[PDB]
């Protein structure tokens, strides 16, 4: 309910690959608010003095209705366009809830997609989020 910027003005973000498994083969996408025919990578806005994991988790419990055991910074990522920069975390998925607050509130959808097939559908719309997956 509060955005928070860098320095820089950049909006300030985080954001989880949501693996299936420690094997980290298949990743769960979430539809876009705006557009539910397209996928993105569930993530969102810090609010004030919120650390980056913390936010991480909490964005994809609310944006895709799971939850797991929380890894590695993968890296720190800006769009240029949209003026953000996003922490993208690895999350092991350990439990799947059935009624999350997207479903409820917006119908927003979730599907696992092997990495080649998520770094596939998220590269037109969002290209920087299909960089999430490239080391
Ligand atoms: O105007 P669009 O439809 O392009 O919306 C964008 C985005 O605009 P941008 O490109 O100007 O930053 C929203 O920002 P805000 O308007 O809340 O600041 C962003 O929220 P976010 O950063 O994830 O922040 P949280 O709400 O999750 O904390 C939202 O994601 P959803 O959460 O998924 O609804 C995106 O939608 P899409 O990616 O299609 O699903
Ligand atoms: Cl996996
Ligand atoms: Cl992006
Ligand atoms: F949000
Ligand atoms: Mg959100
Ligand atoms: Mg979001
Ligand atoms: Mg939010």
């Amino acid at each position: 309910q509060t955005r928070t910027y860098d320095g820089d003005g950049y909006k300030k973000r985080a954001a989880c690959l949501c693996f299936r498994s420690e094997s980290e083969e298949e990743v769960l996408l979430v539809s876009s608010s705006r557009h539910p025919d397209r996928w993105i990578v569930p993530g969102g806005g810090m609010e004030p003095e919120e650390e980056p994991s913390v936010a991480a988790v909490r964005e994809v419990c609310e944006e895709a209705g799971v939850k797991g055991t929380l890894g590695r910074l993968v890296g720190i990522f800006e769009n240029q366009e949209r003026k953000h920069r996003t922490y993208v975390y690895v999350l092991i998925v350990t439990e799947v809830l059935e009624d999350w607050e997207d479903s409820v509130n917006i119908g927003r959808k979730r599907e696992w997609f092997k990495i080649e097939d998520a770094i596939k559908v998220l590269q037109y719309h969002k290209p920087v989020q299909a960089s999430y997956f490239e080391t």
